[PDB]
């Protein structure tokens, strides 16, 4: 199972790890994309995750947004884990680099309580543009199921780790 993980609270967990690394070793029921509404998966989180799939997480996504058109902001869609997972949960994240509303962070975790367990990165971090502490804060305080997340830049996990309340 997930091993090395700091415990945050009774049911978050977290890791400076590379979610495609851990992805491959654990190989959990859910792995979470750091997804777009588009599920246009091209860097970030996503970018990683497709290329380990070797693209087949793209051509999936292609033909979800073929069929059902565009996820919303804080929205979900549980797809195939390809061989990185038995499922992904493709979650959409506000995007503040695109100008999308921070309030919608709430509801993005709130997709991950449709699961009993789950391997995640820290929603709307990175290059969506917000604050990875406000990230963890909402985390915690949103996700009631157990969430190990994997943070991969070790500077940002160290910060993290000591700034939590
Ligand atoms: C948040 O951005 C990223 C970017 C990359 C990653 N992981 C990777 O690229 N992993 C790779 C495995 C083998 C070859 S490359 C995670 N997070």
């Amino acid at each position: 199972s997930f091993s090395g993980y700091l415990k945050l609270t009774d049911n978050v967990y977290i890791k400076n790890a590379d979610i495609v690394e851990e992805a491959k070793k654990v190989k959990p029921t859910v792995v979470v994309n750091a997804a777009n509404v588009y599920l246009k998966h091209g860097g970030g989180v996503a970018g990683a995750l497709n290329k380990a799939t070797n693209n087949a997480m793209q051509v999936e996504s292609d033909d979800y947004i073929a069929t059902n058109g565009p996820l919303k902001v804080g929205g979900s869609c549980v797809l195939s884990g390809h061989n990185l997972a038995k499922h992904c949960l493709h979650v959409v994240g506000p995007n503040v680099n695109k100008g999308e509303d921070i309030q919608l962070l709430k509801s993005a975790y709130e997709n991950f309580n449709q699961h009993e367990v789950l391997l995640a990165p820290l929603l709307s971090a990175g290059i969506f543009g917000a604050d990875p502490i406000h990230s963890l804060r909402v985390c915690v305080d949103t996700v009631r199921t157990n969430v190990y997340l994997a943070v991969f830049d070790k500077n940002l996990y160290d910060k993290l780790v000591s700034s939590f309340l």
